[PDB]
């Protein structure tokens, strides 16, 4: 099929981007450049084993957007282009909605002059809000996300689902995501976070790299295990995989399809250690620390409706999470080149 | 002092100009003209007793506003612009998530860029959702609103409450309005719907102005006294008063103010139709249609937050809310000139 990929340049993005070439699909890639390099994209081409066309720009642009669709005749969208710094999002709302909120209300704008009826959104798990009942299953009401990008994630598959009754032939997967860690096999792709990484692994990774003193333990406390947070890890090639399915599976499908995307199963912060110190081969430095605003203690995805519904589950393991990140860092430690 | 009324020339809007005006305040008006004409302009300088600017634009427009606020060292902005027909938003929710939160979006973005930190926002009682607790009180949680319109009421409260956070200078007043009818005691202003009027008061006025047959009543088995729906009628008159003293009273003062705008009271269908009966002279002719898909039963505001901390209340009541009514639409049949 035809698709747009927008923010197909970043860390999700790229993985989807080679996934989707792999399986022969024609790509086209949307990216303002704001949170990544061109130079992943001769990675992209290369994994992906096939030419992606890639498209400067913003999905603020809603005339842009219109001109791309029509002039590369996209059959379905993928759309993971957006704001997603949860610290930065509590002092800088505005940014967050507008990228977020409007961003997207521009692209299915300039989908629906186009007459583009097939969308996939980049959701999270952040959306089920403050949930005492874990699992997390698709079933359950959202709640109220505490940050100003959980609230736009909410806000946006709002007013998706609004728009598919409104125009009830679109075809709207809502993917929810939740902990997405990992890196392309060959280590030449993974996450490349500029300046102070916010999420654990990367964080780990680059404490382990050499970069950072020690790992900051956000709470002992919690009633857990271990006493550390827990939360559902999902491969970023499980991940870009599932997104190839739902776009194949779904395409033209009308209705909204909502899925969680994650492992099914809850790890700790020292689980999550304790596997990378294995797979970079010496003790990672960690300290415990107060607990961080806004942390949930535990939660995991209930995955049973992908399974069903699209025949998709995960396949990596932890402890592949942990040695794919390694690698990637380690070949690649200052990243991507400017 | 200087303020900047957005949609300053629909219903709402033009009634809070006079008042605004007679305080002596420096008005300026934005509005796109798309469910308002320039024929109310001349009546708001006259009532009013002082001259309004007008600027016809659209609070989707950043750079204009960003413009606006600075060439007039606007000091505060109240906010009335917007589309509000529930059932049309239905049917075309990106027109109004546009409209209502980029369009806020855009206006609160400018006036970061101008400096200008004190906002009124027209909320409504929407917000609060489902609430079988009744009558509705500020300290009661927000829920979710069954119309792409109360949606993006809701989301503007929620994207202003973390803009305050993040800036914790401004004053942000959240005003949820209840059931505004009425008109200016003039009967030379009103409310000029173009097509078939949505809301109760104006569908009887165009019933006894004899435009229409009969009032529909929808639904007469609801569990209240008389089984037609209950709601809070407030007059536009004491709204326009209570823009007027929040205004003064909050400018400047940091945090965000929500307060419900209503009478405090209940009135069924049957109540009003009695009322417009005796103000016009004839009874209104009028039959029981099924329930209005969406309604609630019954609901009125608990105002006792503004009466406290604004000394505001209502002073008009629902006769003279049918009187001034039937005096405007009477004078005025045909509404405001092309
Ligand atoms: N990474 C996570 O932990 C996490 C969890 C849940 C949801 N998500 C969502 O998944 C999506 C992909 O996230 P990611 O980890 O790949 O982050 P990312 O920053 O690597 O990818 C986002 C990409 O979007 C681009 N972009 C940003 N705003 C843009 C705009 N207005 N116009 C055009 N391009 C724009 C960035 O330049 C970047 O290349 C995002 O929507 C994110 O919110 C990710
Ligand atoms: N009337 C009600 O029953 C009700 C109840 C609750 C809330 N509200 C809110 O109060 C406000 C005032 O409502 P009203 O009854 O006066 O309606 P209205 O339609 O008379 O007033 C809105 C005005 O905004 C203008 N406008 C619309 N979109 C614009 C845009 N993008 N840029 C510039 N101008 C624009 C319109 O031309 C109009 O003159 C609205 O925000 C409405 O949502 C009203
Ligand atoms: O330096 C660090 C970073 C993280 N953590 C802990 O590690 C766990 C994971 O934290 P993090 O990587 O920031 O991700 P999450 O907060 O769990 O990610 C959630 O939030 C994302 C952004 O909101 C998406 O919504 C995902 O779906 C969602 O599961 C938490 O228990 C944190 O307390 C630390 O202890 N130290
Ligand atoms: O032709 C009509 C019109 C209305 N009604 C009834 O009259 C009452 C009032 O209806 P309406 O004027 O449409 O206003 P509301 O739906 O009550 O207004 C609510 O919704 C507005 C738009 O959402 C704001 O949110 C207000 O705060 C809020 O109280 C309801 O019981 C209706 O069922 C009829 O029976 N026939
Ligand atoms: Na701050
Ligand atoms: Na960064
Ligand atoms: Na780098
Ligand atoms: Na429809
Ligand atoms: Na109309
Ligand atoms: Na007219």
């Amino acid at each position: 099929m035809r698709v747009l990929v927008t923010g197909g340049s970043g860390y999700i993005g790229s993985h989807t981007c080679v996934q989707l070439l792999q399986n022969g699909h024609d790509v086209i890639i949307l990216d303002n450049l704001c949170n990544s390099k061109r130079s992943v994209l001769p990675v992209i081409e290369r994994l992906g084993g096939k030419h992606p066309t890639f498209v400067e720009g913003d999905i603020r642009n809603e005339a842009l957007m219109t001109e791309i669709l029509h002039d590369h005749a996209i059959d379905t969208v993928i759309h993971f282009a957006g704001l997603k710094a949860v610290g930065e999002s509590v002092q800088k709302p505005l940014e967050y909605y507008d990228n977020n909120v409007n961003g997207t209300l521009r692209l299915i704008s300039a989908m629906r002059a186009a007459n583009v009826k097939n969308f996939i959104f980049s959701s999270a798990a952040t959306v089920y809000g403050d949930n005492p009942k874990i699992p997390y299953v698709e079933s359950f009401p959202t709640g109220t996300p505490q940050s100003p990008f959980g609230k736009s994630k909410l806000m946006v598959e709002q007013i998706l689902t609004d728009l598919q009754k409104a125009q009830p032939d679109w075809s709207i997967a809502l993917l929810r995501y939740f902990n997405p860690v990992g890196a392309h096999p060959s280590g030449d792709m993974g996450e490349d976070p500029q300046g102070i990484p916010n999420n654990l692994m990367p964080y780990i990774a680059q404490v382990a790299v050499g970069r950072r003193d020690s790992l900051a333990i956000f709470g002992n406390d919690y009633p857990t295990e271990d006493g550390t947070g827990v939360r559902d890890y999902i491969h970023v090639m499980d991940l870009a995989d599932g997104h190839v399915v739902a776009m194949e599976k779904l395409a033209n499908k009308p209705g909204v399809h909502i899925y969680n995307l994650g492992a099914g199963v809850g790890n700790s912060v020292l689980d999550v250690v304790n596997a990378f110190s294995k797979a970079c081969g010496k003790p990672v430095n960690y300290h415990f620390a107060p607990r961080r605003e806004g942390d949930l203690p535990a939660y995991w995805a209930d995955a049973s409706k992908a399974d069903r519904e699209l025949n998709w589950r995960v396949t990596r393991t932890l402890d592949e999470m942990a040695q794919d990140t390694w690698h990637w860092q380690s070949r690649h430690p200052q990243g991507y080149p400017d």
